[PDB]
């Protein structure tokens, strides 16, 4: 006979994971014995966070979801986070998490707990499988879930008997959900006439736009026109070194950027794969003196400022191709082309250098001028994330990740381990600030134990800046951001990763080639001058 | 100046509502004052329940959402059989209930009752509004959410104080839901394939293939193939009479029919529109000998017997017809040729009528006597296993079925609402003794309006359904039976004419002269229900 | 072999349940099956609505739970009203509920749906069982959670191959649900403590206070004192016809009601059984700085016009006669005195159609106090409430938590089941009566000794002279004439009419007399309507 837990683990195989994050417990353990002998790597993680972390970092990196494996109770409790970031942010992740058996789920024992109530808020599908028999179609179904279009998290909760009963019924298929076809061929041609009769077309990339697949060919898009670009923060990597001339910048939180006076200028915007959790169309489409264009794969939220004129629902690859045969050779106008060369003179200008401290321009254009275009680079929630967002440049699809839905803390570190496993033999950079680094610095050991290149970085202040300055801009006074020191060096050398310190701003290039030319995980901490911080919420007009 | 009663008035309008079921309470009656100066007209109901029932036929008739609106409380909850019925069988509806203040909501006070929390289980989209100018945002995207592809239910909790509370925001436009192109070329290049390669390839039509888009691009291509096809109880409409030929059946609860055994001998089905919430494939695919080629607006659910080796996503019409140009002339084998033809007759066969009327000399009886511009309600039951398989109607949407909840009294409702939607058409409602009282009260409703219905109670006393399967699987009934109503002295309770056909002689006369009477009629039907217990024989 | 099913059928008859009102379906047939051969009877009902409408009435009752039973689906979905009210009210109910098989839960099948998700917002207990063997503890503690104070709906979600599954556990025998012991008795002796110095003591009873054990622990207390008491609307049948003199109205909708004087002029008010959703603490403790004392089976919610100064938790029976024990004898202030006397006065001054008044009293005049009166929603459920006395325990029954139309006629044909060999009278305005009037087939069925009086007035009031009061015009409240008397025939009831005032009295006794059901239609003059929600406070 072959039990419940032997067919969960046939069904991973079928889906072709490679990895699982988990941490094991008594309800679970039946799975964590079958992945003794059979199926993919299990990855012990330090806190289960980091292993839906994990787990995000693969869907974002490859399309397919990625797994992590909990026990009970508060093993499933530990993914609530890493499954509302991963669902927000369009990263695909199976969650398996086990339970208490059947004949116990109504009493009180240990670690009994409703897993599927649980995480309805938070996933895209949460259920608890009551026969071993549907554990096959429960997990295909799963895993379609979290790849299908608005990709997130699918959580499948096991009871401890299921898993120990036996079963006779096979495991299903890769069955891959599937693609759409292109938008409707009429929708496409009433979308180009809209741009041809516009006087300042703009293309707004968000979440979506970002696969590989919708970057290709977006480039080949703007490869046949003049359009400009603006990018949500997630859409990095979009446009090339090639393309750089369309590129206008990353709009963010606050609309002070030379990219959201493009967006008011615009009186058509072509939105692709945009999600408005990255920015709020209130920000930059107040007055409603535009035509919104909603090129997704799937429809709108409607907003009392974002109200579509037009949607192309489908492929993103598929209608925008579809979309650049009838606007290739497409020029702007001279007025257009005066606008956006003297916005680009803003954009170089805000990207330009300004104590014993790093300013954070000084860090971003270093380590851009270090690591080529085959670097992976993660970045975790705070000042720094708007420091990386609006200044540092990615030219390839998914190389620079930000939670920029949820903005979860601790993200960085986790997601460069999985994203090491996702691209070896490529080194891996981290970025963070010294509060959100101790939210997940426990996997420092998981990374040490797979030797990953990663090169992380903790940009040091001593308090919760974002947090800070905006308190500032509405109090004029900080208020529970200030915390205690930790020596980040010493922090690294306990867990047996190399340790370095930028003791001036003179020695901020040598330990970054260093730390990239050092084998296994290195941590720098680097003293960061936060003075201009406020700045980035200042205000424009 | 504007409050947010008279916004949510206002988003009704912009979605061209032309009418609101409801029945008012406190905590709603802002928005049943901005509809008394302007807006949809108000149909008041006699019970929440058929005010979803209604929602839902407008629905399912014009794709766009049907609308029902109750108070808190009571009000609300009433809906929820409503709109689980909505949702599993894809049929649009925006529900508007009102709620407590919101500084009330956490109190133990009149009415008060956690509106979002309970529809989330039974609705594509539940949500509370709590600030008067996000109404008519909510609105928007619960319409838009009601018909996206797998149409359903989307509740909107209205807290007393928001209707009350002014506001400057403007209703937002209608934005039309957007329909997709069709599935990739290269898909449907290899689906159409597959089936030229197929020894017998045979349609499976289910509840989304019924739409009259979908239907116009099934029939072109039934029109340009020789490709049999079985239907859904609720993609009844389908296939007109031009193309009765490639009609196979309605594939049903039990696996015991003709287009069953088709389905098992095809090497190769074509899903259309399938959900299978109609048809469990456990039925009729259990070998897992065939090739499963899924089209449809949205993916598939894996079952083990159930997983297509191809899906084609996107707008259903759209596909078909690319796929129509593809399979264009082709021809079926002379060994399919013979099958085909020997299961037809089969199909007239079982089709034949034998003081008790037999279910088959009614549904004779009916068919024969109304045209393709009448609508056909039928509730669920004994009776609805009956016109499912043996009733045929060859225009889009013109017999509604209960085949995703299977609930009792919708037909009366959806007839009410039916003849709403297609003013100066009869319509017909078919129910039993058991459902007619579920939805009864309605009856005064269309009184009324005097809606140019004609509802026959197929009359056995029992709950027939449910006990020819306990009868099936423990040899006894329990809990089936129940006391006679005279249907006619009920009918004229209400003011409406009331007709018994006392003989099988007299059925057709009384089908004639209620469908000439003006106004509501019910016919009291008296049934043969011996041979009920044959529809869930096992014959293969 | 025993199932799951049959371990239903066992727990069920260990709970002493005598009936089970409920409606079959494919996935529940199995209880229905075992419930053919032995155990509680099964009243076929006609909506499932009705079903569960007729188990709060036994929980009204009895303070047992009733039970309902019904199929997975549409089945289940239809009782999400009854148990909400059940819940909101302190009516004990267990729903039980089939549901598709567990290899099914997560599939797209006919009348799969999360039934536990769907009724944690309306229950004390939501629950599917996995595992038959698991059968006897849900039911017991589904029960027990039903009959918890602050009592109120149970639903079980019965997975369909659960019931069908064999298992060899045995049913758990009746596990009566615990009484409390009386307050702590320091609470009791400062409350008392506090009563006695007060100026003008007044009881405010509220649902909790109309059991039967309640009941008769305060009016052992009346008659030690002089304490004068007003009644919420499900409080009714607390004072006896011999402490009437202490009875002070029914605090309502609206604060224009000599109790609710007596409530402002009180400077303390001990709260018992009082639960806010009868009448919410904003409008009668508004304004003032009266002393609250709660009294009851749960501790209190803080409104901010509700903040006890002390709370006496526990039996309620057994805390207001230890309470009794430390104020008995003591008599009121003659400011008191004068007070009562002159708001007694305020209180006993209260066409072809008959005036709900006239009904009211040639009601109360016909019937004895061991007759039950059920009551619908509407205009005339503020009739009955303020002006229809009632002297026994729970022999006047309001829906005054939730206000959901059509309990009336259910709740009577459950209260004759409960009380056989008593006629019952249930009262329903025009719009109300068709929600629930299936169930007339359901008591002609069981003969029921009902007599339903339909206030007939041809719209639905109490929202119109609300929506008049609101707006000063009406939306929707207008609706087609039904014939009574003829709808009532074609069910095999008889109906009756009052075309004079003259004739009311004649027709109901000709009504009571009458053995099985009737309905009665009543036009009734709603004119005065209007003035139930006028200022005179
Ligand atoms: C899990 C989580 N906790 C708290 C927050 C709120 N938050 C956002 S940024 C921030 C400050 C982070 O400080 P640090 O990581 O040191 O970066 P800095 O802003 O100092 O550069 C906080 C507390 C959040 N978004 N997520
Ligand atoms: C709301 C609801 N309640 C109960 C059921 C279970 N059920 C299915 S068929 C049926 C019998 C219907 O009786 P009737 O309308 O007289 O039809 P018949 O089977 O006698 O033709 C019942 C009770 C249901 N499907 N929906
Ligand atoms: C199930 C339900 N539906 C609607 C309401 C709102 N409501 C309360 S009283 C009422 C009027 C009822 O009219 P009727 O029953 O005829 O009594 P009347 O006021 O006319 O005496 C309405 C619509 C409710 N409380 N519960
Ligand atoms: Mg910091
Ligand atoms: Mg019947
Ligand atoms: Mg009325």
């Amino acid at each position: 006979a072959k039990k419940g837990a032997d067919l969960v683990v046939d069904s991973l195989e079928k889906q072709g994971v490679t990895y699982v994050f988990g941490i094991p417990g008594a309800k679970i353990d039946a799975v964590f014995d079958a992945l003794a002998d059979r199926g993919p790597e299990l990855i012990v993680c330090r806190h289960e966070q980091n292993a839906a972390f994990m787990a995000a970092a693969v869907g974002r990196l490859t399309g397919k979801p990625g797994v992590c494996l909990v026990t009970s109770g508060p093993g499933a409790s530990n993914l609530a986070t890493g499954l509302v970031t991963a669902t927000a942010e369009g990263d695909p992740v199976v969650a398996l998490a086990g339970a208490v058996p059947r004949a116990d789920r109504l009493k009180r024992t240990h670690q009994s707990m409703d897993n599927a109530a649980l995480f309805k808020p938070v996933t895209k599908y949460s259920a608890e499988v009551e026969d071993p028999d549907n554990i096959p179609e429960a997990l295909t179904n799963a895993f379609r879930a979290a790849t299908s279009p608005r990709k997130g998290a699918a959580f499948v909760s096991l009871p401890q008997d299921v898993l120990a009963a036996p079963t006779e019924v096979k495991a299903i298929g890769p069955l891959p959900a599937p693609k759409l076809g292109a938008a409707p061929a009429e929708a496409i041609e009433e979308a180009a006439e809209a741009i041809k009769k516009a006087k300042l077309p703009v293309l707004l990339l968000g979440m979506r736009a970002s696969s590989p697949e919708a970057v290709a060919a977006i480039r080949e898009l703007l490869a046949k026109t003049s359009l400009p670009v603006v990018e949500t923060f997630q859409a990095a990597g979009a446009i090339s070194r090639e393309l750089e001339d369309h590129f206008f910048g990353r709009v963010g939180l606050f609309r002070n950027q030379p990219g959201d006076l493009l967006l008011e200028k615009a009186d058509v915007v072509l939105t692709i794969g945009y999600d408005p959790v990255e920015y709020d169309p209130k920000l930059w489409n107040k007055d409603g003196k535009r035509t919104i264009i909603h090129l997704d794969e799937v429809q709108a939220d409607i907003d009392h400022d974002y109200q579509p004129e037009l949607e192309l629902i489908g492929d993103i690859a598929a209608t925008v191709e579809a979309l650049a045969e009838k606007l290739a050779g497409l020029e702007l106008s001279e007025e257009a082309a005066a606008l956006l060369e003297e916005l680009l003179a803003k954009l170089a200008e805000a990207d330009e250098p300004p104590s014993a401290l790093v300013h954070p321009l000084q860090i971003i254009h270093a380590l851009r001028s270090l690591i080529d275009d085959d670097v992976t680079v993660t970045c975790d929630v705070g000042s720094h994330y708007i420091w990386m967002a609006r200044y540092f440049r990615s030219y390839e699809p998914r190389r620079l990740l930000f939670s920029n839905g949820m903005q979860t803390l601790g993200v960085a570190l986790p997601w460069a381990i999985a994203a090491a496993l996702v691209r070896p033999g490529e080194k891996v950079v981290s970025i963070s600030g010294d509060g959100g680094f101790l939210f997940s610095a426990m996997e420092l050991e998981t990374a040490v134990r797979l030797k990953s290149p990663i090169v992380h970085l903790v940009w040091n202040d001593g308090t919760y800046d974002m947090v800070a300055f905006q308190q500032e801009m509405k109090y004029g006074r900080t208020s529970g951001v200030e915390f205690g020191d930790v020596d980040i060096v010493k922090y690294a050398e306990s867990f047996g990763a190399k340790g370095l310190r930028v003791n001036s701003p003179e020695e901020l290039a040598p330990v970054l080639k260093k730390a990239l030319e050092t084998e296994g995980p290195v941590v720098i901490d680097v003293p960061v001058d936060y003075s201009d911080n406020i700045k980035l919420g200042e205000k424009l007009l």
